[PDB]
């Protein structure tokens, strides 16, 4: 397969469906990328892995793919969002054993290289919400400078340039002129994919969607658009409606460990007593393995008993719900009925 | 299949291998019965289930088999070992919501009936270790009276008598005359199986084996012998050498949640730094699913990262190790080489 080939097979309104081809596999889009721990690609947390066991160590152990036994594509973040600051980058000391750490566009790239990622994220500067226009512009401009450094560092490592892909990240907070500036800088540098950054910060769906309505058409139409940190099922459906192709969110896993299950009728809190005698599966349309075999009542019980198996079935369910959702979105766009699906989705979910 | 048919296919010294046939399936012996949460039979905790969700409720929900989705045989304990005392039984208040509870040979039987167990344990009186001969004799005599009440209550419930089986429990602490007395009472009442009770109480392997050497031949040879609460891999091999056919122990699951893995080279503490870069699977001969796919180094990492998946792989590994051990014991006895296996087992395990 090629290093990277994005192809759009069908469209409806702003929504798109198609595929990304890479050496380690094909990624069907719109895509949900679960955390490392039906998916075509998963996410590696660079910041976490850098702290334990370390990037050198993971490289020594054969790379991330062999380490976690996953031989399909992997997307790593830059590590900075999770993180002594300056134009050069950032230095921090580890909480695990006080070791001193430095992150920069160059060092971030090097670390994702050591990890062996297939999709590398440029290193940028988080923009707090809310931000003044002044602060948003200053942060965005530094991010675009860091985007150029990331590109160069990526391109100077032959093995990465030839087998991996680089995404640039749009910043600019919620201001349209800054977003446009950011989009133009990014396209002038040129990347394999364009992420929309800065929108997973407590702004509320309304504002998120507003900023996506003008932000996504600024990005190159023939490249994948990645909405970082998003999100709930209804955020995904609305962002796909606005042109996003890729998503990641800790929601399924965390929800999975704190007793919450996603269903087509809305999220449910399975620890609630109203589920104690409910013989229906987690979700009635879910084709997932948990859903095949066990009832809400038994999972309620598991979790209530503090049994580990319960959180496990819950997480497995949630992960599978998210992939079925993306599958329903792909098929609906491909069939010219995504507009309908979305409306039916909401009526029932809410 | 019959209600209950125990058949001994082969012998070596005191060890036996064969099968138990019941309506819901065949149980190959010597057997390890894991907790509800390769096994031919599992264990239900009666005391726990009685407190949550309740026996009535589980019956309402279709019985334990349908509730946990397990359609093979299930053995339930009496509930008293986990537990206001008198010759009639015992009353206790729940810690979950202060509800008042009573246990007795009759009520224990009724509850295991409501749970739908295939193998029912008579209700007896735990004997603390150490015990004076006087106290051991008094506790044993009450247990044999309770054994007769359990038999009668079991026999007065047509559905149980016809589709389930009852085991009696030998008591008597570590005194041989009491054990013999207990064995004779039990055989005079008559049960489908005979458990050896009172030996999972911190006495140390030496004393356990000593008491098994004279206790097991007192039980009827043509019925299964169940060693309750035992145990570590090396306790099982030695108790099989002394004539036991059935075992249960929380070891695999708990060990599984507290970072400890069983291997043919002894238990390992996977959280230890010496495993951080170990690419070997949990155990090299283990055919288990974890062992297929993941390294000690990645499971070390999982657990160190607090990830739930890790404890899950560990427990799965431990459960599978125990079934492979029982399988190795069955085959070795059937082949006339159990004496050899046991010696080789120890050399490597220790
Ligand atoms: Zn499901
Ligand atoms: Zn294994």
């Amino acid at each position: 397969r090629p290093r990277f080939s994005f192809s759009i097979a069908a469209r409806e309104g702003k929504a798109r469906t198609g595929t990304i081809e890479m050496k380690r596999g094909v990624i069907r889009t719109p895509a949900f990328m679960p955390v490392g721990t039906g998916a075509d690609i998963i996410l590696g947390n660079t910041y976490h892995l850098m702290l334990r066991p370390g990037a050198e160590r993971i490289a020594k152990l054969g790379g991330l793919h062999s380490f976690m036994g996953w031989d399909r594509p992997i997307l790593t973040d830059s590590g900075g969002y999770q993180v002594k600051q300056s134009e050069e980058g950032v230095t921090f000391k580890s909480h695990l054993d006080g070791s001193r750490h430095m992150l920069s566009p160059e060092r971030s790239i090097e670390i994702q290289h050591l990890l062996g990622s297939d999709i590398v994220m440029a290193f940028d500067e988080c923009t707090p919400y809310p931000a003044t226009p002044s602060r948003a512009a200053s942060s965005m401009e530094r991010s675009m400078r860091w985007a150029k450094r990331s590109r160069d560092a990526f391109d100077s490592r032959k093995e990465q340039a030839e087998n991996a892909a680089l995404f640039g990240i749009q910043q600019g907070s919620v201001f349209e002129n800054l977003r446009q500036q950011s989009a133009d800088a990014l396209a002038e540098i040129g990347f394999d994919g364009y992420a929309v950054g800065g929108l997973a910060v407590g702004e509320g769906q309304d504002e998120m969607f507003r900023v996506l309505d003008f932000s996504v058409p600024m990005l190159p139409d023939d490249k994948p658009h990645y909405l970082m940190g998003v999100g709930k099922p209804d955020d995904i459906v609305g962002a796909v409606e606005r042109g996003i192709d890729m998503f990641d969110c800790v929601l399924p896993t965390r929800s999975g460990r704190n007793g919450q299950a996603f269903t087509w009728d809305g999220p449910i809190n399975i620890r609630n007593a109203r589920f104690s005698e409910d013989l229906k599966p987690l979700d009635s349309e879910c084709h997932c393995a948990v859903c095949q075999k066990w009832s809400r009542a038994y999972i309620h019980h598991l979790i209530r008993a503090g049994e580990i198996l319960g959180a496990m079935l819950m997480t497995e369910h949630n992960i599978a719900f998210y992939q079925q959702l993306m599958q329903k979105i792909r098929d609906s766009i491909s069939e010219g009925r995504f507009s309908q699906f979305a409306q039916d989705f909401r009526a029932r979910y809410f």
